[PDB]
């Protein structure tokens, strides 16, 4: 059974043990074939963007504000205005896309190497690393000062919203381990990867920038402590993730969640379903990383009432339901936040298994067979 914190360690074995039975082989197989194709792409890395920061070293980290556009009434589109939930194709000249792809690619490839045993799946996933985050020549600065810029705002600086960014490296830390009984994966890169995490958590500890983000009332701050956690964890800082996770329910939970499961900052949103699976996503996040430590965030209820399971129970009704019934925005993604919410309801089961969630995911949920997410949230 492997250190995953996020992926639930106990399950993932035993999925790999069955991969070949007539439930896993067809997503095992799909699997396969997403890392053969990543190991025909070439590794990225923030040395690719035409742009270089206001530090002017293009090793920093730059992305922008991904609902920022320019303002047709301003000469020179200056400064960007807001259209929430609409993503500025733009955003693709920055780092943000190369980081993602990055990010994806070692996931893929670790998931692969730990169910195939194929080395050359592990060696590929340590190309993408050492390129991103190790060589000289072409790594990230382990710092977000740059995370989220907008033209024309905030004088040339990122903003705390940037750390969201990195939100997958939570997931891509959990694939590492995977591959760390790999060749390639050697002590020097464990120790590498390590000391990256080490000097971004120390930037996230005392950066103005970070610090913003920390702050946030909305779904930013919770995610901004489940990343906390999780690279606590992989650098051996059991005591800063303990106090974190034993912080979070009154910090964000329950300041969050209204006493009827409603998650008001999210519901205001151009996609309020989207936010709300999203806040919860992570929420489940949190609750996976804290089980492994044996703290029991899941259950965390308030005095009056606020908990994870009040915030599933207003959106249970609406899943399977028609948008005209939904009472407040979404303006893309309908059926794809449905079907994540019925992924929403396999993971919580996890942790409730009397409540019935599954039965309720599987009455609307239409996945088809060969879909990673089959592997990940098992029924094992
Ligand atoms: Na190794």
């Amino acid at each position: 059974v492997a250190n995953t914190r996020i992926y639930a360690a106990e399950k993932l074995a035993k999925v790999k043990e069955k991969a070949d039975s007539p439930l896993y082989a067809p997503a095992v197989k799909t699997l396969l074939r997403d890392a053969d194709k990543a190991l025909k792409m070439t590794p990225p890395s923030v040395m690719d963007k035409t742009m270089t920061a206001d530090s002017g070293d293009k090793h920093d980290y730059m992305s922008m504000g991904p609902y920022w556009w320019p303002d047709p009434s301003k000469p020179d589109g200056l400064p960007y205005i807001r259209k929430d939930g609409q993503r500025n194709p733009e955003l693709d000249k920055l780092d943000r896309n190369k980081l993602g792809d990055m990010s994806k690619a070692v996931t893929t490839l670790g998931l692969a190497y730990y169910f195939s045993g194929d080395e050359k799946y592990a060696q590929k996933a340590v190309d993408f690393l050492n390129v991103w985050f190790l060589d000289a020549k072409t790594k990230m600065n382990p710092h977000l000062t740059y995370g989220q810029t907008i033209p024309g705002k905030n004088k040339g600086m990122g903003r705390g919203a940037g750390m969201i960014d990195i939100y997958s490296f939570t997931e891509m830390i959990d694939a590492m381990t995977l591959m760390e009984n790999s060749k390639a994966f050697t002590p020097k890169v464990k120790k590498g990867m390590k000391e990256w995490f080490t000097q971004l958590v120390e930037w996230m500890q005392t950066s103005p920038v970070a610090a913003e983000e920390q702050r946030a009332k909305n779904n930013h701050g919770l995610a901004y402590d489940v990343q906390l956690t999780a690279y606590a964890l992989y650098t051996g800082n059991q005591d800063l993730a303990m106090k974190t996770i034993q912080e979070f329910p009154e910090k964000r939970l329950f300041a969050q969640i209204e006493p009827d499961g409603k998650q008001p900052l999210e519901l205001a949103r151009t996609t309020a379903l989207g936010y709300t699976i999203f806040n919860l996503g992570h929420m489940l996040d949190m609750c996976s990383i804290a089980s492994t430590l044996g703290q029991d965030i899941y259950n965390a209820t308030s005095q009056d009432g606020r908990s994870i399971t009040a915030a599933l129970k207003f959106l249970i009704p609406y899943i399977g339901k028609p948008q005209s019934e939904w009472p407040y925005q979404q303006i893309k993604e309908w059926d794809k936040k449905q079907e994540e919410a019925c992924w929403i309801l396999r993971r919580a089961s996890f942790f409730d298994p009397k409540a019935g969630y599954e039965a309720i995911g599987a009455q609307f949920r239409e996945t088809p067979a060969n879909k990673r997410i089959h592997l990940i949230y098992s029924l094992e």
